[PDB]
């Protein structure tokens, strides 16, 4: 199950039947839950913890040090859930301690080749991130969002729920639940339609998230007026208090 | 010249041709077939079902026939097929083929592959091309012969990249990128034709001129595609640079990068 | 041991007696590597190649390698870098070429995140932090304290002024004079780098000096040509404004606009 090949530290905790390939480092103060696999060539360094059922591919970086000048040695963390897929090449930092002093990762993500997570990022459950994807540090990213290849997402900035972003996307303010965004700089295209289908929302509901677009977007309404306006349907629709309450969350403004 | 590292693991499946080096804790898995004189440096894996030709270059940390990640794409087989005198630098990564495509990933020959490119499932490469580091095919791409993308150019799904094109650094592509097209940007827009690479490669004063005059035809006169394409028929006949030109548009029914 | 039982190293290689190196890592032959300089695990060090003192190397990366530069044609070529460097995950840094300077150079100081790529015969002075998949093409000229913010892509022969600062995602094909910020793709001249100016103590006169040297080039209409005639006088009085002077004098492709 565990290669001879490889180097477990000794106070490493390991579940079961995880399995580690040849030449990976499991370092200090690593926790692997049940189910997980290592593959060869992967260094995870700690305090870390990864759940059950993960697959971890070669050449990944899982647990270092960020290197940004205000980390300066604190004995921070990074927590990954459940069933998550992290493929080559990616690398993820855990926390520092002027924010939370941890890099969390849900379950259920898929984190494509040479992504990396920068420090203090959380991410929710069910996202993708296509190749190349770098959050810069503290940032989130909720439930089901897809970013596309090399997309770039400043520090601080929030990825709402069911977001999508095109291929080479520069992001630099939060995106609304649901919203699809383009470009450097990113900008507010439509919305996540598919997202939605993928996901059984009702006709209904698909028609009122469309007008709530328009009314933040297509209206010449302010972000406070448009609150409003859309205070009722969040009342009818929790698909679209998820919307309303990314745009209200984004204390540093939308991406338009 | 033979030397298979013994810190590398080689599975019984797999085949090795005359003068293969593989490197020290480099994976040659099941069903990977390396042809005569081919060189994997250290900390290389290959995953099969792939074959590789004669006298290639892999480097360091690069992954070679694996899947791709979406298990939306679950099937087997699908495979990878390598020709001959390519160069596949470091951390690059090359997926096999789905079963919802072609189930084949297909590079040609004398390629030059530069560090953490990436070229994405069913995707099929030509001979003579450079791909410049991270420049990252998304799937289905087909790059034909010569065509130049520098660094961290960045293909959409099933497009086209013209025989001697070229991308400037950084582009985004959404269309397809005719025969000797330049683009640049994000998203990437066309501005001329690859000049710099005719000359170089030895093409005819006469076939620069009439490629010249077909690129003002097909997006400089106001013309349809439809209407370009006819007046293109007879410099096309009377050019085979020309009619590479002609057909690369007449083939994009996704359109073309404007 | 220092040295991982599970690396090979060169019986060419020159170690200084406190070097750590671990596992499964390559020193090749004629890398020479100073006091104090850990390398991680899983790296390729190829020569000629001299690195310096205190230096830490992170896994995954390949230093020392063969440009890919198609006129390159296996010449012993060279790598320096200097001292206190930190290279992170997956950096690739190559060799020069014999049709320019023979030689890739590296200061001291530097901090040089995962994944960058610091191509054939590019010089790196001091203090410069390249974020994360920063790309020098080759023929990369970075002067001292430069900041290029993660995915800056810099064209072949481009010069990086000292102290300027790039954008997350900036695609470089211009010079950046020296103090200058740009964004974008392609990339462009936003303002100086004034909190960079802040964090590293100038006086307040020299940055004033340099506010107004900023309009002199870019903000009056003048030709390149009469902008250094009129920064003459400025550039006699602060060393900031004829470092500023002269990273316009020294472009080979024109300045970022
Ligand atoms: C002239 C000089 O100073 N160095 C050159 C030399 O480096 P060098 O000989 O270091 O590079 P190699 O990749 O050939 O070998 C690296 C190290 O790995 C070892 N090894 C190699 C293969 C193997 O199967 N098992 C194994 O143990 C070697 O014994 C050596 O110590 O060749 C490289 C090209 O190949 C060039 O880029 C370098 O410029
Ligand atoms: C594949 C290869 O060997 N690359 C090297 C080559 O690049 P490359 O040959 O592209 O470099 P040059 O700077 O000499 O090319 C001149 C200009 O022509 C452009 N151009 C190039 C090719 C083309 O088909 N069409 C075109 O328009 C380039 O973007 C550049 O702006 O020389 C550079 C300068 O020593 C090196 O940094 C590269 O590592």
């Amino acid at each position: 199950l565990i290669d001879p090949r490889a180097i477990i530290d000794p106070s490493a905790r390991l579940a079961a039947d995880v399995q580690v390939g040849p030449w990976s480092i499991v370092g200090a103060e690593v926790e692997i839950g049940e189910g997980t696999v290592i593959g060869p060539h992967v260094v995870l360094k700690g305090p870390t913890k990864i759940g059950k059922h993960n697959r971890i591919y070669q050449f990944s970086s899982v647990g270092e040090d960020t290197p940004d000048l205000k980390y300066k040695g604190e004995p921070t963390r990074l927590v990954i859930g459940d069933h998550n897929v992290i493929r080559e090449g990616v690398t993820i930092h855990r926390g520092t301690v002027q924010d939370r002093a941890e890099t969390t990762i849900g379950d259920h993500n898929l984190i494509m080749a040479y992504a990396h997570i920068g420090h203090d990022s959380v991410i929710g459950n069910h996202c993708i991130l296509v190749n190349n994807t770098a959050l810069a540090g503290h940032v989130h990213v909720d439930d089901w969002a897809i970013l596309s290849g090399y997309t770039l997402v400043h520090q601080y900035c929030r990825i709402g729920a069911h977001s999508f972003s095109g291929m080479g996307s520069a992001i630099g303010k939060d995106v609304p639940a649901y919203v699809t965004v383009f470009g450097n700089p990113a900008e507010a295209r439509s919305m996540n339609f598919e997202g939605m289908r993928r996901r059984g929302f009702s006709s209904e509901a698909i028609h009122a998230l469309r007008r709530a677009y328009k009314v933040v977007y297509r209206q010449g309404h302010t972000v406070e007026e448009a609150l409003a306006e859309l205070a009722e349907s969040a009342a009818q629709f929790p698909e679209v208090a998820v919307f309303r309450d990314s745009i209200q969350s984004a204390t540093r403004g939308i991406t338009r």
